[PDB]
């Protein structure tokens, strides 16, 4: 349930902290993060796929587009005695939403842009979902 | 579950560290990395494939494209007594997302570009998913 | 699982090391490598293949291409009593991703190009997946 | 598994060594090699093959190509009691990827070309998969 | 498995040696050879073959080629009680890849060409798969 | 297996030796030979054969060739109780590949051509698969 979430966030929350003190800096920070899910399963599937498309033009005009796409999927199930169980392929980690506090920041554009490009590119988080705030406590 | 992840990251985190101190340098570093998954299974499959395509032109015009693609896949299953189990072909390692800290860096373009081309080409990580930061602690 | 991986990498990591000290040189090195998989199975299959293609032109024009390709594959299964098991043909080694450190290097183009052509041609690794770095520790 | 590989490589690695000291020379060498597989099985198969092709031209023009190729294959299976087992025809050795070090070498074109044509023609290894390096240790 | 290979090579390696010292000479030699397989089985088969082809020309033109080729093959199986076993017709020896060292050689064209035509015609080995090297040890 | 081969070769190797000393001569020799197989079985078969061909020409032109060839073969099997076994018609000896050494030879064209025509016509060996070398040991 949730519990395997709470671990993840802090595991993030601490890294950026200990790391981001290590830029110019940027002498201290405090952060928060929001995970959108728990860990994602994946299960194997049999599959069928059909793509039938055509296009036509001619002397007068034949302009036509017919694009057919049909896909069936079916899960796979192990069997032991009476038991029947799905297959486990792999497991993924969830996406992210997060922001920050820092003893110095967006007031200095070059410590502003440094961070955004550092945070987004770590977590695969677009800009509009990440944000930052000037100061922290002491100045 | 996650656990087989945490090992991977550190196994990465330490290598680049111990190695990247060994360039010009670039006298020290600290890093973080994000794995997108756990280890990936692969399972064997029976298969069927049909590609029927044609093209036409003529005196006036015959311009037509008909591209048919049909693919079925089915997994294979071992049998022992009542038991039924899938086949294991091979196993893959996950993709990556990562950044860095270093006692010297992007302020010097030639220690900037050196690294990117070194990191990406190791891990199969495009540039936009990797990023770096100037200084570390002491200067 | 992973374990049969870790052996492979080091088995590589040590060879290039002990060997590459033996060029001009190039008096010392340190390396890292990334394997993309574990050992690959292959399993035997019954097969069916149909290639029906035609082409036409004529006085006015007959220009037509009809290319039909249909392929079915089915795995083979041994039988003992109730048991049913696949056939093992052969086994392959995985592909590679790797880089390097050396006491001398890309600053001297002729020790630069020497290596690339030496590394790629050993491992079947295209250039863009392999990279190198100047110095090592002591100069 | 791998083990039957490791033997092969060394069995190669030692031969070229002991032999290549015996040219002009070329007074010493050190080498490495990469096998792409383990030993390859072959299994017998029943077969069916159909090749139906035609071609036409005429006074105006009949230009047409219809090339039909249909092939079915099926494996053969021995039977003993309940047991069912495949047939073993023969066994093949794997392909190769390799390079070299030598106390003298590509700097002298005539000890350069001598080797390539000697190595490739032994192992059935095209040039682009084989490469060499000047010196070894002592000069 | 491999073992029946290793015998073959040496059985070759020694003959050419002891023999090739016996030309002009050419006072000494050392060699290596690569076998591509183990011994090849052959198994009997029932068979069916159909070749239907036609051709046409006429006053204007009848130019047409219709070439039909259909072949089925099926293996034969002995029967004893429950047992079922294939037939053994004959057995073949494998092809070859090899080269050489000699106390004198390709520098003298007439001891060059003598050998090639001697080696290839023994083993059924085309030239491009066989190669030679000047000197041996002592000169 | 192989063993019935090794006997054959020597049985050849000795004859030509003891015999070829007995020409002009040509005072001594040493030889080698390669057999391509072991002894060949033959098994009886029921059979069916159909050859339907026609041809046409006429006033304008009827030029047509229709050549139909259909052949089925089936093996014969003895029966005793449950047992079933094939028929043995006869047995053949394998083809050959061989060369030679002699105390005198191709330098004298008339002891050159004498031999070729003598060797080939014994063994049914075309020229390109047989070859010879001048001298032997002592001159």
């Amino acid at each position: 349930p949730k519990d395997s979430i709470d671990d993840y966030e802090k595991e993030y929350e601490n890294q950026l902290k200990e790391i981001l003190e290590t830029i110019i800096g940027v002498d201290d920070v405090s952060v928060v993060v929001n995970v959108d899910a728990t860990s994602l399963k994946v299960y194997e599937k049999n599959k069928s796929n059909k793509n039938t498309t055509t296009e036509e033009t001619d002397k007068e005009g034949g302009k036509r587009s017919v694009t057919d796409q049909s896909s069936e999927e079916e899960i796979v199930m192990i069997k032991n005695g009476d038991k029947e169980t799905p297959v486990v392929v792999q497991t993924k980690k969830p996406d992210i939403r997060g922001v920050l506090v820092v003893a110095q920041g967006v007031d200095n554009v070059q410590i502003k842009q440094t961070i955004i490009e550092a945070v987004t590119r770590v977590l695969d988080v677009p800009s509009h979902r990440v944000a930052v705030a000037p100061k922290k406590i002491k100045e």
